[PDB]
């Protein structure tokens, strides 16, 4: 499913992402805008042979497994193609662990590069919250 900006923020409110470990909504919808478009079904390969699933390009080489990214842990204990769901509830939990871990959401190169540091409300803005 390729969500609506607005559409998009209801649902990670929904589920718990605003303001979670101090970030506030427009930075997790601005993070999923740049990593995938808004497209739940977006996947990308990476030089390393992992792969990134999702809504927010969730790493197989860690985090989810997709049975073709050796001696990787699947610490959301999740396969990797539960991720690319109409549904964001699994991308949404997995998430939570993952920005969770000390890093914050410096995890995400999309969010550190092209979020960070800006005006993130921005992303929000009009939305009906
Ligand atoms: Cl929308
Ligand atoms: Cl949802
Ligand atoms: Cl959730
Ligand atoms: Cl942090
Ligand atoms: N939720
Ligand atoms: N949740
Ligand atoms: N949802
Ligand atoms: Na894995
Ligand atoms: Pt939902
Ligand atoms: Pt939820």
């Amino acid at each position: 499913k390729v969500f609506g900006r607005c559409e998009l923020a209801a649902a990670m409110k929904r589920h718990g992402l605003d303001n979670y470990r101090g970030y506030s909504l427009g930075n997790w919808v601005c993070a999923a805008k740049f990593e995938s478009n808004f497209n739940t079904q977006a996947t990308n390969r990476n030089t390393d042979g992992s792969t990134d699933y999702g809504i927010l390009q969730i790493n197989s080489r860690w985090w989810c497994n997709d049975g073709r990214t050796p001696g990787s842990r699947n610490l959301c204990n999740i396969p990797c193609s539960a991720l690319l769901s109409s549904d964001i509830t699994a991308s949404v939990n997995c998430a939570k662990k993952i920005v969770s871990d000390g890093n914050g959401m410096n995890a995400w190169v999309a969010w550190r590069n092209r979020c960070k540091g800006t005006d993130v409300q921005a992303w929000i803005r009009g939305c009906r919250l």
